C-alpha cells in the first residue's frame, strides 16, 4: 500500500530541501556500525535518524516534531528491510503525513556500491552497542575489536547500589571519586590514576568498556551525581583516554540500552582482578586536558575558544548548579552550549532513551555559535562532567583539536580575582 522510491529517483531528490529521508535502523547502525555484516556501514548522505524503537514511546510525534520534520516535507524511509519502515511509514500517515515513501534497496543496494553517498559518525567504533558488548564478553567474533584483553566497567558516584541493583554480567563497578579528587574537582595526579587503575585490572592494552546507570537524578537531593551514571561513565572515559588507555569505548544509552536489547543482568559483586602495572606513562594524551591557565590563554587567542556545557539558570547566574559551588556566575568569553534541564541532565546531546543525539543536529548547533573543528576547543562546565560528554561527541566525529578544561567553574570562582559575569547577556 505504502508508496516506494526507486533507487534513481532518491539519487534525484538528493539535496532538495522539501524531501527528508529517515533511518528507521537504531542510532548504532546509523552511526557506522555493521549491525548486518553490510560492505559499509552508515547512512544515506544527508539522512536523518529516526529508530523504529521509537515508536513505543508516546512522545514519538515530539520527537518528530523537534527534528523540523513537517508535513510539508517529502518523507522518505529506509532501513535494513522496507518491511522494518512499515510501521513507521503508517504512523506518519496517521499524524497528517501525507507524503510517505518507503526505499526498498538500501541494503545491499545502497551498501555495497560505493558510487552511492553514505555518511557516518567518524570515530563511531569508540561508541558501542549493546549487541556488541554481549559479543564482547561472550567471546564471540566482534567487528571493530581486535584486542584479546577486555573489562567492562560500570561507573558511579559514591553509589555501588547503582552497581548491585543490576548490572551487566562479569561487569565491576568503579566509583568516579578513584580517579578524580573532592578537593580540585580535577583528574587526579598520576601516581593517583596509575594506582587506581591497576587496582580496578586496567592496563593500557586493555579495551575498557564504560556504561552507566541513569536513575532519574533529582536537583534538590544530597548527591545528584550518584543517579547521573552514564555522564560519570563518559566523564571516566575521558580520564582514561588521558591517562593513556589506548582502547576506550562507551556503551551507547548506558545500561538502559543493555536492558532495551533484551539481555539479562547480574547482580553479583564481582571481585576485582588486579593487573601489576598499567603499562604506559600518564599521562599519554596530555592534549585532551586543558587548566586554567592554558585556559585563560584560549580566551585571548581566535584559534581557540571555551565551551560552556552549562544549564541556562547557571550561564545567566540565577544558580550555581550545585548544592558544592557557592559562587554563581559564568567565564566570560567563553562559547554557550546548553546542556539541559540543570546540571544532571544532558537533554540537548541525548535522545529519550539516552543515547547520544544524532550527531548532525549536533555539529549544526555547534556552527551557528562558532563551535567548529578549525579550532582548539577546551568544553567545561560545572567540575567537568557534562564537559566531557560534549568533548566526547566531538571526539567521535573526529575532530582533531578538542579537549575539556578540568577546572570549570568550580575551580575559576575559588579565585576572587578572576572575573565573571552575571544576568541575561
Ligand atoms: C563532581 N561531582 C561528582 C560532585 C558532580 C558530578 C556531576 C554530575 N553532573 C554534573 N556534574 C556532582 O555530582 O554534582
Ligand atoms: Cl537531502
Ligand atoms: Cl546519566
Ligand atoms: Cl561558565
Ligand atoms: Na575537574
Amino acid at each position: 500500500g505504502h508508496m516506494e522510491i526507486t533507487t534513481d529517483s532518491l539519487l534525484a531528490l538528493l539535496g532538495s530541501e522539501k524531501v527528508k529521508i529517515i533511518d528507521v535502523r537504531s542510532a548504532d547502525a546509523y552511526n557506522g556500525w555493521r549491525m548486518r555484516g553490510e560492505v559499509r556501514g552508515g547512512h544515506i548522505k544527508g539522512a536523518k535518524s529516526l529508530p523504529a524503537k521509537w515508536l513505543t514511546d508516546p512522545e514519538w510525534l515530539n520527537i518528530v516534531r523537534f527534528k523540523q520534520i513537517r508535513p510539508e516535507d517529502a518523507i522518505v524511509l529506509y532501513g535494513y528491510t522496507p518491511e522494518e519502515c512499515e510501521q513507521t511509514a503508517t504512523r506518519f500517515k496517521e499524524n497528517g503525513y501525507n507524503n510517505v515513501s518507503v526505499f526498498h534497496r538500501f541494503h545491499p543496494d545502497w551498501t555495497g556500491n560505493d558510487a552511492f553517498p553514505m555518511d557516518r559518525l567518524e570515530q563511531y567504533n569508540r561508541l558501542v552497542p549493546a549487541e556488541w558488548v554481549n559479543g564482547l564478553i561472550s567471546g564471540e567474533e566482534i567487528p571493530e575489536y581486535d584486542n584479546d584483553t577486555f573489562i567492562v566497567c560500570h561507573a558511579h558516584y559514591r553509589n555501588r547500589d547503582a552497581y548491585l541493583s543490576g548490572h551487566i554480567p562479569g561487569a565491576t563497578d568503579m566509583d568516579t571519586l578513584a580517579l578524580e579528587s573532592p578537593e580540585t574537582w580535577n583528574r587526579r595526579t598520576p601516581e593517583e590514576l596509575k594506582k587506581a587503575l591497576e587496582e580496578h585490572g586496567i592496563t593500557a592494552s586493555t579495551t575498557v568498556v564504560l556504561y552507566g546507570k541513569f536513575m532519574h537524578p533529582d536537583n534538590a537531593d544530597e548527591f545528584p551525581g550518584s543517579a547521573a551514571g552514564h555522564i560519570g561513565a563518559i566523564r571516566l572515559a575521558f580520564i582514561m583516554m588521558y591517562a593513556g588507555v589506548e582502547d576506550v569505548r562507551v556503551l551507547n544509552g548506558g545500561y538502559q540500552s543493555w536492558t532495551d536489547a533484551g539481555f539479562a543482568i547480574s547482580k553479583d559483586d564481582v571481585p576485582k582482578t588486579t593487573v601489576p602495572e598499567f603499562g604506559a606513562p600518564i599521562p599519554s594524551r596530555p592534549e585532551f586536558a586543558v587548566d586554567i591557565d592554558e585556559a585563560k590563554e584560549m580566551l585571548q587567542s581566535e584559534d581557540s575558544d571555551l565551551v560552556c556545557v552549562r544549564s541556562y539558570p547557571e550561564y545567566i547566574g540565577e544558580v550555581s548548579g550545585y548544592n558544592y559551588i557557592a559562587a554563581a556566575g559564568r567565564i566570560p568569553g567563553a562559547i554557550f552550549a546548553e546542556c539541559g534541564s540543570d546540571a544532571y541532565h544532558m537533554e540537548n546531546y541525548r535522545n529519550h532513551d539516552h543515547t547520544t543525539r544524532e550527531y548532525h543536529e549536533i555539529e549544526d548547533i555547534w556552527a551557528k555559535s562558532g563551535i567548529i573543528p578549525k579550532k582548539h576547543l577546551a568544553f567545561y562546565c560545572g567540575t567537568g562532567w557534562r564537559g566531557s560528554e560534549a568533548w566526547f561527541n566531538a571526539l567521535l566525529m573526529g575532530w582533531p583539536r578538542v579537549s575539556v578544561y578540568d577546572g570549570g567553574w568550580f575551580e575559576w570562582s575559588n579565585d576572587p580575582e578572576n572575573p565573571y559575569e552575571t544576568g541575561v547577556p
